[PDB]
């Protein structure tokens, strides 16, 4: 079904190494449990200090882009969002009402120099 | 039709708070008038100082990624691009010939910890 | 077929001007030879110093997002990935096993203030 998951987290707050490590840990679990495979591997990029505007405010907000090969079973993104958002709230203090999560997928994506 | 619009603006110039606030204002109008709903809310992320190369030049250029739930009525992106590009030119001095705008959408996207 | 190609390169290492210029040169060739048209033009954005986690490690890794108008002939992404990854390894020392490349496309995308 879904493979090679990549998450980009864009946040207006500053993150440090502990918080990125904690986020990567959380995302990895969420991906393993909700997206499919235990032994899966997950790539996780953090763009912090990125100003974000939302509802007329620049208070801390987040956007996460989830990508993967194939296409999603329609139940899985529903299960993932509240976990992703909870993990962002815990590590970053950003309330869920200022967190956007979008999921995309493709048939074309490549790793170790060879497409899936 | 189209919901929960997110714009990421990637620019090679430096932006300050006034210019991001002006861009967020402009995007909000463009989204409300062209994309659908008045009371809509719009998330707007600014990655400035990001080097961009184009036509063999690294002079100031821009890329904007527009995302939203569902799929676009085919007339709306056509209407949005010239407004987005005009707003970037005004706030950033980037000529329209170095501005790329791409639109994506998904059926899976989530807010306040719950998918749309 | 495929038009207006945009590449975003996200790397956890620092890039300098020579290395971005070399990457933009390489991407341009790869796009011209594999994606379609000689006289094509290619936009290339570099987000360096972006922490990335993968397989439990934050050693240097890369993610590249390739975007373009239309949709891909299914052979072309297969041909592009190993070139993109080779170019990243050469300029950045990142081994191919920590390089992800994803390809997306849209029917809606705009330049010089007018959609394709």
């Amino acid at each position: 079904g879904s493979h090679m998951p990549f998450l980009q987290t864009i946040v207006s707050v500053s993150l440090d190494d502990q918080k990125r490590a904690n986020l990567s840990a959380a995302y990895g679990m969420i991906c393993r449990e909700e997206l499919g495979k235990p032994e899966d591997f997950v790539m996780t990029a953090f763009s912090d200090k990125t100003p974000i505007s939302f509802q007329g405010s620049t208070a801390p907000a987040a956007y996460v882009r989830v990508e993967s090969w194939g296409e999603y079973a329609p139940s899985k993104p529903k299960m993932m969002t509240p976990r992703i958002a909870a993990a962002i709230t815990k590590e970053c203090g950003i309330p869920a009402e200022r967190i956007y999560v979008f999921y995309y997928s493709t048939k074309h994506c490549g790793w170790n120099g060879t497409n899936f």
